[PDB]
């Protein structure tokens, strides 16, 4: 029997909003340490990893490890039925056909109970990338979302350049080009540059990642020459939601 | 001549917002006791009845009885031109070919005057259904709107079960199922339940979600359920009347 | 080098918001006196005149006079990238193929920089109708916008009537007709020197009111033998004026 009670149910609400536009189906890995989810988007240039530690929950019981195949569009629909202050309890039997979600209103005349059907998913084992930390940018999550939104008007790809304690985002298209330069100062921008890095990413996928913005005031960019970019959002006390993105490749000279 | 002055004009604004989705053309029955409207909705599934009592207007004069054919979409468009604080006056001569709507801003330096062409309608003649009151639920209208919108993500129909202390709303569909249980409350945030005989009834969420467009008219909604007669979903308008929606529990 | 620094960047955001649906491409004339723009709209029905005086800028430099061909759609998209509190700087070389737009945020650690290609424009000159002031109406810009939006549901044209009484807006159409009567009073001012009654296309008025964010008030200047003038005062820097000939 798996049962987990989360007092701030909005966390779960926001997590599904941040996943659903990116991936349809995913396998939720449940165990004694908590909830873990890993999946790629359909064209496999992008990976998502979610961690919710058992201690972040107000109640946590996991008798046996589960892998729940979940239609995320379905689960998103159910979670839109929970209010922002609701207490949410997940519950599942030992070889799970269905996942139960219970929503309790903050003052208690109202209780909702949903039964979500689980699906069958092919799981292909994914290497989570080795992390090199060549440059690390911590900044406000809104500002990062706004940068990505802005440069989408200019072009479809952003060049991220990290150099001696400044970072620059660049784009170009038929109307012209632009760039946004951030310098070092919950309003703080911090740039930590161990080796300079310059890479090109698809704005389409960065704009999906920023659907996670409501989970945190700050976002961390981890960029390295040799690895996918990491975009990370800390979730409360519980864990994180991390997005990995391969650099766009390049033309040949 | 018919003339009615209504100080809270936002009432008519809200009434038209609540009807315009549901109904294209309808007849407004004007009499000295007030304004009455009865229609099947445009898909001929649910029945709508509107009541505005003459007492609720600041000024009311009706010389002879009118039946006004109204395009509600037109009337809706005209009423979007009224401010929420406007005093609205309705006026029609007895050869009733146009309806006039006068909007006075409260600072008396703006006045709008619209003349709506009336329509010639072949009105379906309708009785209002027998009401049986097996079960009556009063609840916050927003909560009821929220419940219907939610469940419509799950399934196409809600099953309403009622017992003495509590009411349950259920739906089910391909993705799974759900239910929302409301307990009776210890003023307009209360859920009160009068259960005279138990009831378990199924209704189309699509039609319920049209009904809840009347939510702006009242902070509470009343559900009147019976096994043998149409469900009544009812919104009290100020002190002057009601907007009621009817939906059959069976095809019978 | 042309260079102009504007502390309230929102002024340019709003000005492009107000022009971009009306005009696809237009000519920006740069002088020592300031920025000037004159264009017919896409359909060659109304005339737009924009004036931003050099005095209004925190920094202004014009070495040689410029006429910059500008795609308003492109310049609009770029100004979507400035924050409302951003400080905006315009820069061009003297034979300018590109215009630069620099956005500095209030927290002084973000700076954005944009280069727009300039259009090769066959630049008209039109001439500005001289104004008679038979009637002048001053009212809240919001009220005026709501009047034109409202009357659009009724009909495609509005009849504007001015008497010392007040001003009346009328429209007539398939579903019926309506009028709105304003009287002298967030104030409504009516200078009526000579009575005017004229008919305008609501399509164009609903475009003009895209300028509403620029001012809490709009001025209508009406006269029998000239275009209607719809004017929005910009800060203290200048105005955005729209001109529309009546229907016959």
């Amino acid at each position: 029997m798996f049962e987990a009670r989360l007092v701030q149910g909005s966390i779960l609400k926001k997590v599904l909003e941040a996943l659903k536009d990116l991936i349809n189906e995913a396998c939720w890995d449940i165990s004694s340490s908590g909830v873990n989810l890993q999946s790629m988007d359909s064209s496999h240039v992008s990976l998502v990893q979610l961690t919710l530690r058992s201690e972040g929950f107000d109640t946590y019981r996991c008798d046996r490890n589960l892998a729940m195949g979940v239609n995320l569009t379905s689960m998103s629909k159910i979670l839109k039925c929970a209010g922002n202050e609701d207490i949410i309890t997940l519950r599942a039997e030992d070889n799970a056909d269905t996942l139960a979600l219970v929503f309790e209103a903050p003052n208690q005349e109202k209780v909702s109970d949903y039964e979500m059907k689980l699906m069958d998913l092919d799981v292909e084992q994914l290497g989570i990338p080795e992390q090199e930390y060549s440059c690390v940018v911590k900044m406000p999550s809104g500002e990062f979302a706004r940068i990505c939104r802005d440069l989408s008007h200019i072009g479809d790809a952003v060049v991220i350049s990290c150099a001696k304690d400044g970072v620059k985002f660049s784009a170009s298209g038929e109307l012209g080009n632009g760039n946004i330069k951030l310098s070092q100062t919950e309003e703080a921008v911090t740039i930590e540059m161990n080796e300079p890095v310059q890479l090109t990413f698809a704005l389409r996928y960065l704009n999906f990642f920023t659907k996670a913005t409501p989970l945190s005031s700050t976002v961390t960019l981890i960029m390295s020459a040799d690895v996918p970019l990491v975009v990370e959002y800390k979730i409360a006390d519980m864990g994180h939601l991390k997005y990995y993105l391969a650099p766009k490749i390049e033309d040949e000279e």
